[PDB]
């Protein structure tokens, strides 16, 4: 679903960008927007907690990935689909996929690869919506994400 993709892209890319810069983007978003703003707000709350709770694991995975350049960022999808497609599907695992994206985005700013944050956000959005389309539709997309963590 291109609507699920374009909404997910805006939520993920906004969170990854603002985690990297340290500054939040202004309130107006694209289509839907009201649901997306609520989703970004719950994502900041839950996602910041996940980064703190899994700091050692995130540090370990970052080291393993050994990200140095733009080519390393594109080779990521291979591990991303491996780890994320095996096992159960729930909102906690979706938050973990996104929060680790934020953790990687901060590292990219550090190594002067900030231009890779958008392609990375795009890659996460694509893997998420492509592999979990039906489950996301059943949960009423980003409306169900907000409700679940309410
Ligand atoms: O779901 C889980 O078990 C799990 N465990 C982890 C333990 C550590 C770090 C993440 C995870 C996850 C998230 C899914 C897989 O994420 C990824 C894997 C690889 C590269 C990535 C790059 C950008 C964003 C997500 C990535």
């Amino acid at each position: 679903s291109m609507d699920l993709y374009r909404q997910s892209l805006e939520i993920i890319s906004r969170y990854l960008r603002e985690q990297a810069t340290g500054a939040k983007d202004t309130k107006p978003m694209g289509r839907s927007g009201a649901t997306s703003r609520k989703a970004l707000e719950t994502l900041r709350r839950v996602g910041d907690g996940v980064q703190r709770n899994h700091e050692t694991a995130f540090q370990g995975m970052l080291r393993k990935l050994d990200i140095k350049n733009e080519d390393d960022v594109k080779s990521l999808s291979r591990v991303m689909i491996h780890v994320f497609s095996d096992g159960v599907t729930n909102w906690g695992r979706i938050v973990t996929l996104i929060s680790f994206g934020a953790f990687v985005a901060k590292h990219l700013k550090t190594i002067n690869q900030e231009s890779c944050i958008e392609p990375l956000a795009e890659s996460i959005t694509d893997v998420l919506v492509r592999t979990k389309r039906d489950w996301l539709v059943k949960q009423r997309g980003w409306d169900g994400f907000v409700e679940f963590f309410h």
